[PDB]
């Protein structure tokens, strides 16, 4: 088997699954791990966005009342250091010792803020776990299948530590951990032990190559199979060789800008509200994205299924209104930075730079602060910067609620000052089943993010990777690289 050389955007700083939420680290963590609960992008001839979900470490569940779940487990599987994989380790992924308790925060410290209200899982037999909700709960399922839900091994990790265990990870997947050099590359190899679709490559190498002009040589040079990260401009020139290809698929995420409400210039709703007003996204989307991206019409997804409002009118662009607010504001002339690493995210200098002149064009100043990998600096440094929210379940309770509720970062960590009638609204929807109520209270929810703007919603990135026409990959809609039944050579 050939070994499989990526250049990627960044790194994880850590392996440990729940830690490396990002758009950086499932792409990794996918690979040293499992899941319960599986999703199959490729079911009925999809091109990779199909929704369906398909057993995995869990060979079937049941939903017992409204805060459980049984789980029946795959027998025999290993973990790589040969640790049989049992309702124990289950329950640990899942305890409030290792992920969501107060003697949780330290070693994970999103733990807790983007757990359900769980209780501590129940172990049946070997084989068979409970795991439960002190509340109602509908999410259990979709949570499983998620990035919060990757297994791992109880004894291993409790020996390790977490700390530890992210620079030396031990999971159930297709491949297993060799190095981690930490902000330059990650090698993992074959496990060929592996309980489902024996792993194709030998070995896979993630190296960090910041610069996309330079990530974008390495491939054509032949350091690289498959790169990530590219932009719809950078389409034509690869496709003009026949030996390489981009590969490409809109995924379930959406950047944005958002604020450091500490910040007294963003204390009030109103200079945040006039720079979303500002934002002209059709013409950033069709000259940086050649179309390719996604606006929504607010916090709202198709992937959320039964929350997603598909009547939804789109976000208002009103230059006048943002005009008006800026001189009625406290704001004065004295530039605002707006933090960014590189471009990290695709596409992230050339929005900023476009939207510097439309708010220029207000009466804002906004002025790039770019910083390397590790130099992001303390919190009341900064002002505005970019980020991006993975839609991660098959309801509208993510991302909304764990970043911007009441025991949310936004709110926690960076001051948004949210109306009591958002953080009520957010109590509801976790408890509620499925019905007029909890659709309306969602609406009420995404009515009150725009016109507070905690965050401002630019649009759901066309996720752009580049590969050798020999390397048999597809790409999914969601921000990782999925390798079982999707990956061969030659
Ligand atoms: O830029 C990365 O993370 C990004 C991560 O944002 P992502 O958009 O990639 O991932 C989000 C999640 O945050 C979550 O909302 C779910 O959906 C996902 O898409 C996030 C957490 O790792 O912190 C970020 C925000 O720009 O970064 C910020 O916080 C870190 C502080 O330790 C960085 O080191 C800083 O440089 C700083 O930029 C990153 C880069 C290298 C190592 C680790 C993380």
């Amino acid at each position: 088997r050939r070994a499989l050389r990526l250049g990627v955007n960044g790194l994880p700083n850590s392996l440990e699954p729940v830690n490396a939420i990002s758009n950086v680290g499932p792409r990794i963590v996918n690979q040293i791990f499992d899941t319960l609960i599986a999703r199959d992008f490729f079911a009925k001839g999809a091109p990779g966005n199909a929704i369906d979900l398909v057993p995995a470490l869990a060979e079937s569940w049941e939903r017992i009342d409204e805060k459980s779940v049984r789980f029946k487990l795959r027998q025999k599987v290993m973990f790589h250091d040969g640790v049989e994989l049992t309702a124990d380790d289950v329950a640990y992924t899942f305890s409030s010792e290792r992920l969501w308790g107060p003697e949780a925060i330290k070693k994970i410290p999103l733990g807790k803020s983007y757990s359900l209200d769980f209780d501590e899982p129940v172990v049946e037999d070997k084989y068979t776990v409970t795991l439960r909700t002190k509340t109602p709960s509908y999410l259990i399922e979709t949570f499983v299948a998620s990035w919060m839900s990757r297994i791992v091994p109880k004894e291993y990790y409790k020996k390790l530590g977490a700390v530890d265990f992210g620079n030396k990870p031990v999971g159930t997947g297709p491949y297993k951990f060799v190095e981690f050099v930490a902000g330059d590359r990650v090698v993992l190899e074959a496990n060929d032990a592996y309980w489902g679709p024996k792993p194709t490559a030998s070995k896979i190498t993630y190296q960090i190559v910041a610069e996309p002009a330079t990530r974008v040589a390495g491939l054509i040079s032949g350091e690289y199979d498959i790169i990530t990260t590219l932009t719809p401009d950078d389409i034509q020139l690869i496709n003009s060789y026949p030996d390489l290809e981009t590969r490409g698929t809109l995924i379930e995420n959406f950047h944005m800008f958002t604020f450091n409400m500490n910040q007294e210039v963003f204390k009030d709703k109103k200079l945040r509200r006039a720079l979303a007003l500002a934002v002209n996204r059709p013409i950033m989307v069709e000259a940086l994205w050649k179309k390719q991206a996604s606006i929504p019409a607010g916090f709202n997804f198709p992937n959320y299924g039964e929350t997603f409002d598909p009547k939804r009118k789109a976000m208002e662009y009103n230059v006048e209104e943002a005009k008006r607010l800026v001189k009625e504001s406290g704001y004065d002339g004295t530039p605002i930075t707006y933090h960014t690493m590189g471009n990290y995210y695709a596409n992230a200098m050339p929005a900023l730079m476009m939207m510097i002149e439309m708010w220029k064009q207000i009466g804002v100043n906004v002025v790039m602060k770019t910083y390397a990998p590790g130099s992001f600096p303390p919190d009341n440094q900064t002002w505005m910067r970019n980020w991006s929210n993975g839609q991660w379940m098959t309801d509208a309770y993510a991302t909304i609620v764990p970043e911007f509720g009441p025991n949310g970062q936004v709110q926690k960590r960076w001051g948004w000052k949210a109306p009591a009638e958002f953080n009520e609204l957010c109590q509801k929807v976790t408890v509620l089943p499925n019905g007029k109520e909890r659709f309306d209270a969602y609406n009420r929810m995404r009515d009150i993010f725009e016109e507070e703007a905690p965050a401002v919603i630019l649009y759901q990135p066309y996720d752009v990777y580049a590969a050798r026409k020999d390397v048999h990959w597809k790409p999914v809609s969601f921000e990782m690289m999925e390798f079982r039944n999707n990956l061969s050579f030659g």
